[PDB]
C-alpha cells in the first residue's frame, strides 16, 4: 500500500535526448530514427525573440549552422524543415536506442511524466497534469526547452509534450510533438498570460478512492446526492462539471471500494463546504486533482512496463 | 522556475533490474557485474515466514533452485551466499549495463529515488525521504521486494535502499545494500511497528527557501529569534532540534535569498503557532519536510547527470 505521485521509468526517453546548438542558443532535442525534434526558437537570438518571422529566419539557415551533440558524438545535420513550432533536423545516423513510439496529443485533465533536461542531459523526472487552461505546473529553468513529456504503455512511449516557455505566473507552456501549442500561446515574447483555471473534479474523486483503498476513511459519510445537485456545488467552488462519462470511468474504483460514485460526490461536497478541519488525506491538507482514475488503478494494482 | 518533487532519471538502474524466483516466491533482484542482490526472504515459504532460521534454510538450497530472469534471457546461478538480510547470487554473466556505482548507507532526513518494480520490470519512479524513525513513506505492493532506492552523482549510482516489507501503519522498511536494516526491524512476520516520528526541521527551512526563490513570500516577517528560542518551539511541535551545522548547510540558500537563517526560523515559528490561515506554500497546505537543502539547490539551479 501507499500512494505517491509517480513518474514512468525514464530510461527509454533518456536515450533519445540530445543537445542542439544554433548560434547563441542551446536547448534540448529528441532524437528518433534519423530526425532530431526541437523547439523552433533555437534559430532565434535575443532580439529576434520580440516578434520574429521564423520562415524568414529559417531560409537564412544552413545545415552546418545546427550543432547536434549526442553525448560526446557529434551529429551531422543533412536537412532541416519546420513543422509548426518545432524543427525537424534530419541527421545522418538513426538513433539505435529508438523505442517504439507514438506522437499523441493529450486532453486537459490527463497526466504525463516530464524528463527535465539541460544541455541534452537528463536532470530529473516528475509527473504533471495538463491543466484545464492548457498550462502545466512544472519545474523548468533556462536551457530546459525541448524537454519532453510522455506516457509509457507496455513498451511504447507516447510523447505528448515538448517544453517551450514559462508564463508570468510561473506555469509552463509547450506544444505537442507535431509543434502545435497546447492552449492560446505563441512562441514569442509578448504579454501572454495563463487565464483562469479550474479544478479537475473527476481526478479529485479518483484520489478520494485512492485514499479509501489506502485506509483513509474519515471523510466518508452516509449521505448521497444527485449528479445535478453535486454540479451546482462544483460550479460554486470552481470545480469543473462532472459528466456521466466521468461517473462511468470511476466505476471500477467504485466497485473495488463498494462506495457508489454519487456517494463519494456527497463526501466531496462536504469537504468543499466544511474544509478538512485540520485533517489530511494521503498526506495532503488539500484536495488533490493531478491523479487520473487510470493513475489510481495503475498504482493501486501494480502495472509495469517492458 | 517552479518546484516539484523530482526523482533522478532511472535509466541506469532499470538496466540492472531482474526477476528472482525460488519456489513459490517471486521478487526483484539487482544485477551488478556477475552478482544478483535480492532480499533473503525469497528462500522462504508462507509458513517459513513466521519465525525462520535463514542459515538452516539456505544450506538446504541448491544453485538450480534460483531462477533468475533478465528480461527474456535466463540467468544461470553458479554460487550463492547470504550477507545479513540480502542474498548474493553469483551468475555466469556480468551485466553489460553495470553503471559505475557505490553502496552507501543514508542518514534519516536524506532523500533518494525509488524505482518500483514487479517481476523484474520497472513500474514507476518517485522520491522518498528516510524518516527519523527509519521508515519510508513509499508505494509498494506484493512483489515489489528487491526494488531499490538510489541517488545519482554525475555518472555514479549510489544505491542506498532495498525494499523488504510494509509495517502496520502503511509505511515501509528495508535494508541498505549490504543487507543491514534501517531501524529496529527484522525480516520476519512479527508484531513490529514504526514507533514515533518527528518532522525534519532543516528540510522544512530548505523548502521555505525554495518557496522564496519561486516567489512565495507571504510567510516572511521582520522578526528574528535565537537558535535556542527556536528550538523550544521546535520541541513543542515535535520538530527535531536545529543544530549549528544545519544553519551552516542552509548558508547558501540564505545568501541567495538575503534571508538570514534565524529569520526564516522566526517565520517557521509563526507558521507553527498560527498555521497558514487558508494559504499555501508551493502548492501545499502543509509544511513539507522531504526536500533537503541539496535537493533545493539542485532543482533551483539545474544540475544534470551523465
Ligand atoms: C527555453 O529553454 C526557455 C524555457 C524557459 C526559461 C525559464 N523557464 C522556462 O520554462 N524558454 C524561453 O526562454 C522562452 C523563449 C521564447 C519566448 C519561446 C522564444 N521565453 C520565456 O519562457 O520567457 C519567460 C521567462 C524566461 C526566463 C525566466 C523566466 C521566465
Ligand atoms: C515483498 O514483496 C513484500 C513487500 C510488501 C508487500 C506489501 N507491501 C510491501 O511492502 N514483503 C513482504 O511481504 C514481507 C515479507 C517478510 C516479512 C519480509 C518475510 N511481509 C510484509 O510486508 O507484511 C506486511 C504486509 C504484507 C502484505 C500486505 C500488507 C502488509
Amino acid at each position: 500500500s501507499g500512494f505517491r505521485k509517480m513518474a514512468f521509468p525514464s530510461g527509454k526517453v533518456e536515450g533519445c535526448m540530445v543537445q542542439v546548438t544554433c548560434g547563441t542558443t542551446t536547448l534540448n532535442g529528441l532524437w528518433l530514427d534519423d530526425v532530431v525534434y526541437c523547439p523552433r526558437h533555437v534559430i532565434c537570438t535575443s532580439e529576434d525573440m520580440l516578434n520574429p518571422n521564423y520562415e524568414d529566419l529559417l531560409i537564412r539557415k544552413s545545415n552546418h549552422n545546427f550543432l547536434v551533440q549526442a553525448g560526446n558524438v557529434q551529429l551531422r545535420v543533412i536537412g532541416h524543415s519546420m513543422q509548426n513550432c518545432v524543427l525537424k533536423l534530419k541527421v545522418d545516423t538513426a538513433n539505435p536506442k529508438t523505442p517504439k513510439y507514438k506522437f499523441v496529443r493529450i486532453q486537459p485533465g490527463q497526466t504525463f511524466s516530464v524528463l527535465a533536461c539541460y544541455n541534452g542531459s537528463p536532470s530529473g523526472v516528475y509527473q504533471c497534469a495538463m491543466r484545464p487552461n492548457f498550462t502545466i505546473k512544472g519545474s523548468f529553468l533556462n536551457g530546459s526547452c525541448g524537454s519532453v513529456g510522455f506516457n509509457i504503455d507496455y513498451d511504447c512511449v507516447s510523447f505528448c509534450y515538448m517544453h517551450h516557455m514559462e508564463l508570468p505566473t510561473g506555469v509552463h507552456a509547450g506544444t505537442d510533438l507535431e509543434g502545435n501549442f497546447y492552449g492560446p500561446f505563441v512562441d514569442r515574447q509578448t504579454a501572454q498570460a495563463a487565464g483562469t483555471d479550474t479544478t479537475i473534479t473527476v481526478n479529485v474523486l479518483a484520489w478520494l478512492y485512492a485514499a479509501v483503498i489506502n485506509g483513509d476513511r474519515w471523510f466518508l459519510n452516509r449521505f448521497t446526492t444527485t449528479l445535478n445537485d453535486f454540479n451546482l456545488v462544483a460550479m460554486k467552488y470552481n470545480y469543473e462539471p462532472l459528466t456521466q462519462d466521468h461517473v462511468d470511468i470511476l466505476g471500477p474504483l467504485s466497485a473495488q471500494t463498494g462506495i457508489a460514485v454519487l456517494d463519494m460526490c456527497a463526501s466531496l461536497k462536504e469537504l468543499l463546504q466544511n474544509g478538512m478541519n485540520g485533517r489530511t488525506i494521503l498526506g495532503s491538507a488539500l484536495l488533490e486533482d493531478e491523479f487520473t482514475p487510470f493513475d489510481v488503478v495503475r498504482q493501486c494494482s501494480g502495472v509495469t512496463f517492458q
